[PDB]
């Protein structure tokens, strides 16, 4: 595997978590009960700490990274898609970053947002709750339904899910 | 190698395919003649079934997946570009995919179309045959000239070849 | 490792070079002293030669390839920022490539350029030294000063540095 230790600092990952062979996970780094790191993802802490909370996910490609003084911290309950990149960045909980979003240092993302896919939030950036921010440099286009929310959420529960699968189920060949 | 069987599902991996070592394929997923998936490319079939065409190429980094009722299907003869990430949509015969291209569920690519690097395609549009698409969100700017399709085949045809020449004569060192 | 040996082009690592195991290098590629390439990083050498510079850095994800006639050269003191892509292009001295940029065949970046994040830059642009690029299309949006290039080469020297600590100080587990 590619869990990594680096110095004196290892990765601390709880035993449910689902982390494919391929995903690279290295020194301080915080994987929450539940959580999945997929393939080719890596996260990086070699500056400040990078906690990927409670079922949530980080998945293909994805890479999670930081700068001296911006720690990264990713609440309970957050999808993070494809090839995302967080840097130094705060998601709140329920949220969903879309495929290949890139937020950068600094940048808040409050509880249950919906960053769009392809959408580039730049340093120090702050979005209210329940959210819909769309674009590049990304924005707030509007509030998120009851809807919206609940289906997002649906989407990375089933991830939660889907953890348990892969770690019993997955055979190489 | 990263080939990976999810629960009874297995790969359906052509013999003439060249497959990188670091390319992951999970699930249900069809790989037919002369196709090729490179370094860091993921596969994942675990919801819908995902085919790759006869003489298509999957690029470094490109990511593949599909939701419930959304399969993924890649036409013959199309390229998927670096860093590309195709998700639950539908690429039309003699197609390029440009790098870091995203196109989402329902997407339907008609045949012979060019989409731009770095174009999002979001879910469910619809293009023509012979459509230059880009933007994000994108969209048909023109009809592609028969050079512009010519020279789309010909590097697609380009990476059919060069598939063999890696298969015997990429040795580690 | 994924280090390569294409056909009898094998790559050119000078000992100092901190390569990840999951770096893949194919072919005619040049790593000069210092240079740094990353998890999950691709450098195809299988068209044109492609260079890396005296203490440059390629990180996570980044994809370096190119085409016949194009031949893809990162000058001393540069950063390759994560999930970028360069392909067939020329990077001038102490410039930094954002996250997820693409660079296509024929650019030049001249020297101490910053291109942002998420940009597009189109084959055969040129860019003169000192430049703030941005956007997709990109485009020179305004000279950077004196503080700016000084930040982006201290990012650049710093990960000259993280280099030699991955080497000695990075352990499985
Ligand atoms: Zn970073
Ligand atoms: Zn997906
Ligand atoms: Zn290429």
């Amino acid at each position: 595997m590619t869990i990594y230790k680096l110095g004196e600092n290892a990765p601390s990952i709880h035993e449910s978590v689902f982390v494919a062979d391929s995903a690279t996970i290295v020194g301080k780094v915080v994987l929450e009960e539940n959580a999945s790191v997929w393939f080719g993802a890596t996260i990086r802490g070699d500056n400040e700490p990078i906690t990927v909370g409670a079922g949530s996910n980080v998945q293909e490609g994805a890479v999670l990274h930081t700068d001296p003084g911006c720690p990264l911290t990713i609440a309970p309950n957050v999808t993070v898609g494809h090839q995302a990149m967080l840097h130094g960045c705060t998601i709140g909980e329920g949220s969903l970053i879309g495929i290949q979003a890139v937020i950068l240092n600094r940048a808040v993302i409050g509880r249950n947002c919906l960053v769009g896919a392809g959408a580039v939030i730049t340093e120090g950036k702050a979005f209210p709750d329940n959210s819909l921010i769309l674009g590049a440099p990304a924005k707030v286009v509007r509030t998120l339904s009851d809807e919206d929310i609940a289906r997002m959420h649906m989407n990375t529960k089933s991830y939660a899910m889907r953890r348990a699968y892969f770690k019993e189920q997955l055979v190489r060949i």
